[PDB]
């Protein structure tokens, strides 16, 4: 049931000029879509979305986590953090950490989860939890985004991120409250509109989490994808390209997107 429709990846890799990963499981059937879906891609910030349902896990224990407020001094701001500089005066709570790591991609509200959790390798542990052998997170931000040519570090699989994000959002590895919460998380997504969800229509739900690395045309996308009448679709975008000067697409992620449901039979 892999690849039972072929799809022109290969083109849309060469006019991009890089390389295109992409996994989409068709939950219902089975079906998937599959082109370098076992290659290793960096993360860049979409290490936080799984970030977020480590912190739901971990509240599933400790009942007040999510509502604890998190203090932080100037040195705690790094760039691109768009919510938590409007609270340095103030804190913040877990919860709206969580939120503005994964719906505007805020770096420094990442770095202080990050932290909270145990650090990357606290990160990699919960993933080696539910199954992901592939996930490693290695080091914190910003220097995860190095996105090196051939360095492992701070990488996974399209595959890999699609199967524990299902696990994650429809499957049975979060408690239902927290998983609904991690759902309503990435609907809320800010960040995306170019990506993933460029590629589905407007009266379907999505909830996804993006990434952009600022170097070797690296950028990526994942979602879960609710079209009306059917069962929900799970995917996973990546891109890399071999020049540190290379520029991401944001089209070619919604391009591949596109590709990869009608690859499944998706009616778009
Ligand atoms: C996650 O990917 C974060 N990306 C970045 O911080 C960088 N962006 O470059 C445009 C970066 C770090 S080091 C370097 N040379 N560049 C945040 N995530 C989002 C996203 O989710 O796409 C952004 C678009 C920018 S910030």
């Amino acid at each position: 049931l892999t690849n039972l429709v072929a799809e022109p990846f290969a083109k849309l890799e060469q006019d991009f000029g890089g390389s295109i990963g992409v996994y989409a499981m068709d939950t219902g059937s089975g079906a998937t879509v599959s082109y370098r879906a076992e290659e290793r891609f960096p993360l860049c910030s979409s290490f936080k979305g799984f970030l977020a349902a480590a912190v739901l896990a971990r509240s599933q224990q400790q009942a007040g986590l999510l509502d604890t407020p998190i203090r932080y001094g100037k040195n705690a701001l790094v760039p691109w953090s768009p919510i938590s500089e409007k609270y340095l005066t103030t804190g913040m709570t877990v919860a709206e950490l969580s939120a503005a790591a994964v719906q505007y991609s805020d770096n420094a509200a990442a770095n202080l989860l990050l932290k909270e959790l145990g650090g990357p390798a606290g990160l990699t542990a919960f993933m080696r939890s539910i199954g992901d052998t592939t996930f490693r997170l290695d080091r914190w931000q910003l220097e995860l985004n190095s996105a090196i040519p051939g360095d492992a570090r701070d990488t996974s699989s399209p595959r890999a991120v699609t199967e524990s994000l299902q696990k994650l959002t429809l499957g049975s590895a979060l408690a239902a409250p927290q998983r609904q919460q991690f759902v309503d998380w990435l609907k809320g997504n800010t960040t995306g509109n170019h990506r993933i969800r460029a590629a589905v229509p407007a009266d379907w739900a999505v909830g996804d989490k993006t990434g952009t690395c600022g170097v070797y045309g690296t950028a990526n996308d994942y979602a879960v994808v609710w079209p009306t009448g059917r069962a929900p679709i799970v995917l996973a975008v990546y891109t890399r390209a071999p020049n540190k000067d290379d520029k991401h697409s944001e089209a070619v992620i919604a391009a591949a997107a596109r590709l990869a449901l009608e690859g499944l039979g998706v009616n778009g």
